């Protein structure tokens, strides 16, 4: 069974399956794919769509009849499997230009190039019927203090993010922009470096209406950050417009491992959180199958992906539908902390003598709060093992 | 040389050169320091102010007699040595009460508590003439992922800085409020764990004029993160209200080791930016002395805090000073990263061709930034190495 | 059903269980347990044995007579339930007279101190039947570079455990010695970081034979390093003589999470290895119950540690019994790697002609590992997903 | 001044100034260098030699006679300069053969085919006068637990180097080999992680004595751990045979930074260690010089490394020279720690009243390290404020 199906919502980068595995150390060890071959494959094992950047669809330096004849081939693609593109993004990384960044290059003439490339892709997004367009600031940092003043550099960030803004807006496009962050790799520090710093701004942009994040597993556990928390404070917000699933093993290179691979509790916590507050966004992966496998064992990753997520899912309503654990809520008092400290108001809590003069510490000091017996029910529902 | 005075602004908290040495696994090393005898001995060393929690002034518990005598002591020593009270805050984390938070307490009765406790010290804070009222939620967060619905507590902790910052307007205080992150320690994972946690949060209260941070430098460190940039975000939001220095040596345990030791380039560019941003607030030490040191020790160890925030502010100034640095500078293209990408406008980019149809890439990618030799100029001005 | 008996050899610190919750930054929250208590509600639970410090037996400065009171009644409560004492440690970390070390402190008199602490509980461990007697040197090391010259204190740590080890072999006590390594917390940087430094310090001793390790689960963690590789080089090397289980969330302070939180899956790869390997040392939980709890959740995080080692070594067992993984180890060629490389020796090697001259490095190159479809039923047989 | 000069041994890979700035996300920014224009230009900047990979020197798959050529070429080089060779490895990491590992590769016929290139390239190296032959695995490890048994594979690295030791042993070459450690990347956790695991494997070897370790600055910084305190135990052991300096920010992807970027502090102590102990070792820079330099940051970056240990040399030999440092050294006991706790021998110390039955305790406690104080006379002679 953990079939999946186009209506779960599970989504790949072409990026992802097409990775050749030519990693810092190493050559490539598989071949490249053909676009229309993984919107095939893809469809096969399930997936509801793909998403691409610009040069993962038309090859850098395509001249306007060769990049029309890439579209026409893969829409025939989309059409022939029902798959469709919910999000694009632009390559303003591999390309040697990029090496200072795009949007925040030092050079100027290099940040116009970078809008100029991005809003070419915009276009195309929107006719294809992407809903988001993320941006990713991969090279946009310093690995020296000198190199990037921050300020500065955060201007042109802004200014860049405001100048799209207004151009989906004068051409009537119903596009929003998700931020996808990252604290490191392959500069030494990336701006804007977790969900939290993304979020701060977002408030600053001229329209904040328009920009929300793309938080990834894997890069915000890079900061050694609990990944449900960040995504709690984005959901909080009104700002998670999208999601990357991958695994990660704590701090170090930034791995991309299968979904459910890596921190496996932490997983369950966010298809938990993910489901109970009803994310109706895609399940992205944003992953790549290890230099290792074959063709195979990249069909096999991509499906392990999926197979994940849905196992997480079954536990995690298991978990909440379980009457012993509604109980074990209760008993540590997770009703009371969804209940106003102060609906009362301010006068009334400082006139309230049971709030202090006459609150007995020691008593409330003595209140075990039952953590650990809620914790083991949630990791015998995991495991199956309330039998 | 490198004598502090008054008129540099240095401050320390009455809890670090206090600190009995008490850690997880051993017993205090030295014995109480009598806040009277803080303040003498922090005035001669050249400090400018103390900063303190309620119970570091007033033993908790003291009825309303010994408190009034405990704060004429204290002001008489103040009134003796010209010493100032720049900051206050509360302790909402050693009393068994607060184990499962304050704000964010699952009780209601906590809650409520914690509020109370926190309005009694605010009082005491203006009256002593505190311009910044710090919060360091210690105790809010979790072990484990069912104990703590992150949303519901962001909830209670918007609410109770909402009702804060009702008091304050109400009273006709000027105090604002700085919130201090950490990601971790003492609870397994901490609520705003960082400053972009913590600046994307105060959009979200109903005064964000109000409030802004208090970034520690070892706190953002324990996150992998670069301090100075985060800094560089909070300057850049107008949300650098106060600032704790002090020394971390990478991802582990909270060592708050005096300012200067730990990631000594780091501090380098700390300093640099806080000196060229017109940082006027406070020069706060959040340190310990390490136990193994007697009550000499803890004195060199405040004495060296100051000593290494002068050495550094003089190495930062030569190096913006030296002719050499400034043209290092623009052969880095520092310069342009400060003029503005498209001030044009949007069709004016649009239409001009040389930032895409006739840009050439190949020519822009070939451009040294010369990053290496900027950085090596900063090197050997740190090391006193231009000779 | 996952029932523990004593026959699965769980022990448990007094300590552990009996952590009163202070940690740096909070006072106790729970009252102090009597040796006695634990054992009895020990034995209750399942357990096979407990183990203790010196000081947490007998109240450091007690006089021969209260010492002899206390062994009295702890032996009553061992025979009572029949609880075995299998390993011992000192306590060379409270007392502040250690704030610089036990067996490598700078000051000579307290080295020699340190050793005299020891040797009296080596006696006491053997009358109560330990077999393994445990170092765990948390105090050895620095804060700073020029306290602690590395090399002449890894002369003093030889020379502590050489003098140990003349005393056992003189005495004729069959116990052998096992060293906890830990890379910080409470010093900066402790002294043999991790389980390779102290495997690679023991073959320096003039005894090795009677060294081994005791890793702990949390310690190689706050490395960021594979606690299963760890242990399977111990395996290999002959030293593991005992093993601490818990749970930590990656790098960062000492979590002592009950064993199984934490990082999952490494704890699966874990129990599949020590039971493959015929491990038959003591389960030994070196965990602290969180301090939001009270005295039925100590109990009950108590009984987790057990639960969790069981549900684990059921799905182990049958990962390795299942035929499809039989045959997907040989297609990953599992097999292969346990068969010599050159067993026709190094003339026959260089003789060979497939293996260089015409070794098809092509064909090679595209055999896929197969590692993905291996991991994945290894997933699906830990959460109980191949139904 | 701090002028290099051939004396200094400073040498440099060719893959360092070679390394073309390809990253995981990027193009390569500068196209390749011949082997014979870094000898020039690394000659004229005062270096004392080189080393190589047989793949950086001839080109992978060349004949015999295309070999012959290169090799022909380089040494004129070498003769034309000056310039030695006092190490060189294997690449047992590019080419896709090798994606599973050399040694440990669960193929069998790749562990023969990589001992047969790695014997090809040592007879070179001794041809060319190398003194130390580099092992790096920095393929041996895996993604996922289940791929590799890690005591299999040990007994497969044992024996691929315990065949070399045979080879060179059989050949009576002078030759020693050291395994350069690190923890992770680009496998998910490599085997050997850190120098302790590397010096416990070499004790199992059949001629130890053959063996020791290359250890890299910034691979000990990617688990989080003091480089200068592992280099002591690496001292302590007589098995420092080679060293790669360079510099990172913590625990990220690998740096290769720069020697005395990234931990300033670190290399300090590590150049006061090196210097102390008498290292006559070679001084390698394993660094990259950023993908963001054209050839004028490549070779102002290499000048940067011989630069900042030179800077670093004085600086510790003023601190170590200093009367008021020599009298601090003894104020905190470091003299102490160098005198033998106990050679009066056990009886004695067991017999000895005040090493226990009349110690004071308190008064022992109560004596300070005085460690701040040295630690900032320290920092003084770093920053050259000692004036
Ligand atoms: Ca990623
Ligand atoms: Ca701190
Ligand atoms: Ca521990
Ligand atoms: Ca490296």
């Amino acid at each position: 069974n953990y079939q999946p199906t186009p209506e779960d919502r599970f989504t790949f980068g072409l990026w992802t399956v097409g990775w050749q595995g030519r990693d810092p150390f190493g050559d490539a060890t598989r071949r490249a794919l053909d676009p229309v071959e993984s919107v095939r494959r893809l469809a096969e094992l399930g997936a509801h769509g793909v998403t691409f950047h610009d040069d993962d669809l038309i090859p850098f330096g395509s001249s306007d009849s060769e990049r029309e004849e890439h579209v026409k081939r893969f829409r025939q693609a989309l059409d022939d499997t029902g798959m469709k593109v919910p999000m694009a993004t632009t390559n303003l990384f591999t390309h040697p230009v990029f090496k200072d960044g795009g949007f925040t290059a030092n050079d100027r003439d290099v940040r116009r190039y970078a809008l100029r490339k991005t809003i070419r892709n915009i276009d195309l997004a929107v006719e294809l019927g992407a809903e988001t367009y993320v941006a990713w600031g991969g090279r946009e940092g310093a690995e020296s203090g000198g190199a990037k003043d921050v300020r500065d550099a955060l201007d042109r960030m802004k200014e860049a993010f405001d100048l799209l803004g207004e151009y989906v807006t004068s051409q009537g496009y119903d596009i929003r922009f998700a931020i996808e962050p990252k604290p490191n790799e392959p500069r030494g520090d990336i701006l804007l470096p977790t969900v939290g710093h993304a979020l701060a701004f977002i408030e600053r942009l001229e329209r904040p209406e328009l920009y929300g994040v793309n938080p990834e597993v894997g890069h915000e556990q890079m900061a050694g950050l609990n990944f449900p928390h960040g995504i709690a404070q984005a959901l909080w917000a009104g700002k998670l417009f999208h999601i990357d699933l991958n695994g990660q093993n704590g701090i170090k290179y930034d791995q991309d491992l299968r979904f459910g691979a890596g921190d496996l509790r932490a997983a369950f916590w966010l298809v938990d959180l993910l489901e109970s507050a009803g994310y109706s966004g895609p399940r992205h992966f944003d992953f790549k199958p290890p230099r290792t496998e074959d063709f195979d064992g990249v069909w096999a990753s991509a499906a392990g992906c999926m197979r994940n997520y849905l196992i997480l899912k079954e536990r995690a309503a298991a978990f909440r539908a379980d009457p012993e654990v509604q109980e074990a809520l209760r008993a540590s008092r997770l009703d009371e902390l969804a209940r106003p400290t102060a609906a009362d108001g301010l006068q009334a809590l400082l006139d309230d003598r049971s709030a202090f003069e006459e609150f007995d510490v020691d008593a409330a000091a003595a209140r075990g709060m039952a953590f650990e017996r809620l914790d083991q029910l949630a990791m015998d529902h995991l495991l199956g093992a309330r039998g």
